[PDB]
């Protein structure tokens, strides 16, 4: 909710993308990705409550949005296995990161909106 | 070829073929005058709309008839058309590619401008 | 607020696009665009209160987002005069239209999120 | 040329030149193996990464090193890189164009897939 929030929209139906699985990982010292947090988007296509200010320290993070299962459930053949968003969290910046993703079967866009 | 239009379909991951495109130029009386038109090819591209001589400085609108496109595929889309409005050649002649990426409830448009 | 809301984001700064002028028009019987509603986006990049359920009847509407002035204020040279979103409002659909726009100097995307 | 990568800069309205691109293929042990790499040309395109013979069915990741790109232009961007993960050739060989459109806090990626 507070420091990291994910929002997913469906460009085909013009709707929130509901029940999309989302996994967050943090990069470890041996360069592997450690599970950090996960959830499914709500009816408003949002996922809040992933982490806390205390836990969300500087580091490299990856957000993986399971887009292929979403399109499969709709009966629409998709290109990507999942959308991945990789970034370094930085304390000098604003306190709240919203990772937004706009999905189509053969294309996606992602935007970070970083606010105080 | 100072003006080229390229249209892609984000649902099918393909060129958007046979899409109507109308170009207008703003007249002295602030009205939109017809300038040129055509339909995208099998590669989703429309070349030959104008010439360097004809393509003078001015404000231009490129209307891409996306609703007709989606309707012919059985889809009822949100937008009537994608409109792209810009001032051209104000620093001297340039080569413009107007790209549009289409989904039923979303589109994006990008200009790629090169100095000949 | 209720039936029509506009949201604008800045892809360069990863922020809401604040103080962007937005004009809405409705198409008249003589095929001209009549001013309908307008405003400036807030600090959260949103514009609410444009119209009411009573006033927002079926018809063709155009939302014009004054992107060029926004980029000029930032000292960044932009391509488009403005982003235009043209659509037919339809009572058979959901009750609430959010027109979202993601802005970069040479590209923009727009998405309609239509909800109940 | 079964795999081509095209990268555009949405701030400058130009090809994104000299951008590093790394392709990986998922191995039998579920790890990512290096497959091919290169840098975009003056046209923002990268051709010649692979051959029809080499490009067998599998899961592929295309990593586009967008952070290095923006840094060299004086911009500190949000993402580390744009990642594009997909299953290839599962219905037989195809020709794939992976396009990426870049802004400092946003990117979009689109696949255009043609049957030879
Ligand atoms: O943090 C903030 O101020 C808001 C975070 O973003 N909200 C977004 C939002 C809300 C409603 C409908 C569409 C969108 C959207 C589309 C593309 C990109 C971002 C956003
Ligand atoms: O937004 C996105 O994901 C991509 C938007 O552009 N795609 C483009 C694209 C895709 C395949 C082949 C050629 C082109 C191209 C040429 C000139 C200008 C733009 C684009």
């Amino acid at each position: 909710k507070c420091p990291l929030m994910v929002k997913v929209l469906d460009a085909v139906r013009g709707s929130p993308a509901i029940n999309v699985a989302v996994h967050v990982f943090r990069k470890a010292a041996d360069d592997t990705w450690e599970p950090f947090a996960s959830g499914k988007t709500s009816e408003s296509g949002e996922l809040h409550g992933l982490t806390t200010e205390e836990e969300f320290v500087e580091g490299i993070y990856k957000v993986e949005i399971d887009t292929k299962s979403y399109w499969k459930a709709l009966g629409i053949s998709p290109f990507h296995e999942h959308a991945e968003v990789v970034f370094t969290a930085n304390d000098s910046g604003p306190r709240r990161y919203t990772i937004a993703a706009l999905l189509s079967p053969y294309s996606y866009s992602t935007t970070a909106v970083v606010t105080n």
